[PDB]
């Protein structure tokens, strides 16, 4: 199989190392307005793959992209600028691979992968967006940490806007099948609100932090699209919080955010309206709004 | 790391040969009363490792299991058609009597991890006889049936089992506890998630799925006269979690105190498994329907042992 | 991608378990005619599967093995299997034209050339197992002795999967030495008494492990699981398999083991490597030996 | 266990990235004078973690390398655009000074892992201040030329680079050795086995492959500043080789007793790595052009360490 990446700066090259390592792909090709800059990425992954497996890395246009089953968008030059990049990149990309599932990672993401999908004319199961994937992720990190057991036995979910309104699902949350709670007191730990709020701080924050210590984030993110694409790529039919063009959510309508969503060959195969309290659900219909007006002041 | 495996038979060898295919361990020793079998299935896996990865598999004495850091007991016999896991007990627990002492003077540091069945029941005769902290002596128990409840679970919504959170509790045997109560896909109570996928679990497709996990080992032994790769699957994830200290959390058996009342008991509850086996244990809430059920297996379970003075 | 595997024995199940943990494919299909056995093999195995990778596992016919890139053929006695070949190998086609055919059934290289000639594919879409356990044999038995990963040895069997099969000493090499200096300092140096007991280790393995436990499989298994993810990925990786040749050391339309290159479209390439005059006899041996034993046969 | 990477830069984050994504350690600390930097990229890769394997990444000081089985170091100024490896010599001997000592107060027993260019000469320098054994002080070396030695000629032949065996030896650096001679794809020689493959290996084609070795630095410091994936993934695999015992085969760089006459001096050769680093070195087969050739490369080492007092 081959997979995509249009946009080669540290979020793409970071998702085209993971990639190659994890083995996901039998080839890999980086597309970049600097041409100098995707060559030099495709080179030093290709020097990679021999301690890892057989990875086809390299460089192209958007015509070496063809037969892709999945394209990873994430090119970025504001919402003005990025938006005209999308107008650029997507019908150049369809063009090549138009059975595609497109995975957009350019922020604000959920804006951007409601503009990919105006702009593709697909199912919009197959315009899917990083979304709160990373943030679920940081969720599971955190409580990990605080519990010190392994992040694959947290089970706890972000979803909404990847962006300040995001709503971390605590009413829910398990660990190992556990109710996040008991799990927790069994553990000697009490989830006070103060340790709560400092958990949600540390989701919350967690790409300001980063970025303010090393000007930006990339590994995280280029991991969980890794993760994405080999769940596309193998039909894995498994659930993920990405973000889709979403008819309607707590009464607003037409708006791409995060919900559980199962992933498989076909980009989104099924979305889950998840189970929150009333202060939760609050917080998603807020999200949605937010989300809702941004990309109409955008005509999207 | 080296990890030791007692009984080179059916079971041993299939966790021989996953640890060996995932490279769980440096260094992997078959230990059996056969020498020529555990000498057979060491070759015949060291064979498959120049496709994998390097583990030096062979077959051992009892000595060789030195420096092991998890040794798994699979020595014993397996129930036959008709017959329940209760029923080997008496045979397996005079196999034990043999087993345990070898394995501790050897490998004293080791966490042992039981296999054998009944092996709840296993699991309690090995901790008796050991000596060891109730944490070093763990029992697979339940976790091949949580896994069997998820993946029938799976295929009845064509999801990856990876996304069906459910599991099973108790005694890994016909009395054991389905836990549906806490069941969950994609964050949502299992049962609203079916109908939400178009395929409803009714009360009907559920006992036909109780079935699946409770009568699984029969159907299997059955059709193919064992079971052997489900449970050497299982094994290997295990010794993974010891050997790498995961601190994951899993449904294993260990000796416990105290269960719906019912006093020094081993069955499977929800652990976390690390480089000191189990390392803490959660007592989860449960139905009126479910919590009953615990009780009950887990009676039945410290009467089968209390009867040979475990 | 989907899998069959036809023959769901000690042999098939063995491959669909490391197929399994390995995650090589999304969907392995197991068939056999006892139906039974297939299903509980299938059972099994699904249950390792939420431990490891999703894999949908199942038991089924023929139609089943439908869209199937690659499916595994582990089905007087050579009269018999000769036969059940002629029986499985148009059905496995007629299901799955565009699969690889991967033989494991004894004698392989017999039992591949009679699969070739049955299917009517191109001659490098109907692929033995071969020497490819002969040689991870061979490399593990050396890297014992060395001491090393065995994945730092390079050494190869060629020819007949059996009695006759040559081990290449020549070309061996350990990190860009040959073998022979690199033993003769890691310190032991290999005399022609080793070299003898390792021969023996590789030639006799099948002989001690079914004395000892009535069947190999396991390193057959992983084995088979390996060829079939170069199969399914495009791996364009060198294996030495059993494969219909036109010409070996002057024997003609013969098929045995020699290095070749597996892919997509099974059998891609074929290196004739070179070797000492003692090889060479011993490789063109090996070729007359499966020649008449095919020609006998009828193929 | 655990792995320590004292600098935090693009070297050493890739490397930790790597480490996390193959779950090579269950911990991985960083180090760097930047505590911030450290920080950020610590949590970013702890971040990834729960898309792949359970591994504790934090950053920290020297001292929260205490108990690591190996350092991995990655501090120091990298090449700027037409820089050459040796022009960085003054300025990381001076970086190691600090370095060295302050690693092994806290992790005395871990293997060293140089990185830092020029990674022989840096080698020396190490394994100079530490006091260790020779094979304990690992660089790198050419372990990543001979990677892209083995991934161009796959592309060349068109098959997977696993599949090549061909080494770079001498300098990680202009005066580097390809060793063509012995080269081979999978267990057959390497002319062989190109004409097989339709391939004549012209000498304007193994211009064009040494050009493609030697430069790829160059090439991709132009193209987008530093090199850290390529060298990130092959310091992961010498980690993992180091943690399993692996006893596997590769060219890296340690200090060597005699080298083609020239005496104590480091550069890279075959080597056989375990848990104690290097455990065997080879002097493999050479032609009298690759054995001039890997003379002169270790002289330009021996006179760079020597200037140093090295
Ligand atoms: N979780 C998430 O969804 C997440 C996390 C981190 C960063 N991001 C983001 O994703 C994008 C990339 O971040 P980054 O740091 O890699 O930025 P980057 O600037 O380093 O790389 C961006 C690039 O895209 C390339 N590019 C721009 N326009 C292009 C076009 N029209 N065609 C081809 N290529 C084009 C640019 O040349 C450049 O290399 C940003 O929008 C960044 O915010 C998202
Ligand atoms: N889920 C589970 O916990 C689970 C699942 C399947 C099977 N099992 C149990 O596993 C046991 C083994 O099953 P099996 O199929 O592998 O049987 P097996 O007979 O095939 O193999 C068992 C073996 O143990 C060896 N052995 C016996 N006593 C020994 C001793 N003192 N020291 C060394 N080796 C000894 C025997 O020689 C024999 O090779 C049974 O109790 C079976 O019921 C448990
Ligand atoms: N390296 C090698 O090439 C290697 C190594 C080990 C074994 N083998 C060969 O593997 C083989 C199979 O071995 P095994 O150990 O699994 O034996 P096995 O008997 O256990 O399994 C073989 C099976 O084939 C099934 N089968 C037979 N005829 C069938 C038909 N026409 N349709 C579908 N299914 C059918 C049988 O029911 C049985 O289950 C033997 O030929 C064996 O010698 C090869
Ligand atoms: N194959 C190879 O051997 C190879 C390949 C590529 C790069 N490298 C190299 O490795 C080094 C790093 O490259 P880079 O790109 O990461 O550079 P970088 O500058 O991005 O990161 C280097 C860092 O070292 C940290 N550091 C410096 N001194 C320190 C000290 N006393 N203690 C703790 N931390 C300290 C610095 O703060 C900085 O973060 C260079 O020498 C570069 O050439 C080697």
């Amino acid at each position: 199989m081959k997979v995509g990446i249009v946009g080669s700066g540290m979020v793409g090259s970071a998702t085209a190392y993971a990639l190659a390592l994890l083995g996901v792909a039998r080839e890999v090709v980086l597309v970049d307005l600097d041409r100098k800059l995707a060559q030099a990425h495709a080179e030093d992954i290709l020097h990679a793959t021999p301690f890892a497996h057989p990875v086809w890395v390299r460089a192209g246009s958007y015509g070496d992209l063809e037969g892709a089953r999945a394209v990873v968008l994430a090119a970025g030059v504001l919402l003005d600028r990025n938006a005209q990049v999308f107008a650029q990149v997507v019908p150049r990309v369809l063009e090549a691979a138009p059975e595609a599932v497109l995975l957009v990672a350019t922020n604000p993401v959920d804006v951007m992968t409601q503009v990919a999908y105006r702009l593709s004319g697909l199912p919009p199961g197959r315009v899917v967006g990083s979304g709160t994937i990373l943030d679920t992720a940081r969720f599971r990190a955190l409580l990990a940490e605080y519990l010190r057991v392994a992040p694959q036995s947290v089970h706890a979910y972000v979803l909404g806007e990847h962006g300040d309104s995001e709503v971390l699902v605590w009413s829910s949350a398990q660990v190992g099948g556990v109710p996040l709670l008991e799990f927790a007191e069994a553990r000697g730990r009490a989830l006070s609100p103060e340790d709560r709020a400092r958990i949600d701080e540390g989701v919350r924050r967690a790409a300001y932090r980063i970025i303010e210590g090393k000007g930006a984030t990339y590994y995280g993110i280029g991991a969980g699209l890794a993760r994405l694409v080999r769940a596309i790529l193998t039909d894995e039919k498994g659930v993920y919080t990405v973000s889709a063009f979403t008819p309607e959510v707590e009464g607003v309508l037409e708006v791409s955010l995060s919900l559980p969503r199962i992933l498989g060959a076909g980009g989104v195969e099924g979305t889950v309206y998840p189970s929150l309290s009333p202060e939760e659900r609050e917080a998603l219909r807020r999200s949605a709004e937010i989300l809702k007006e941004a990309a109409f002041a955008l005509g999207f």
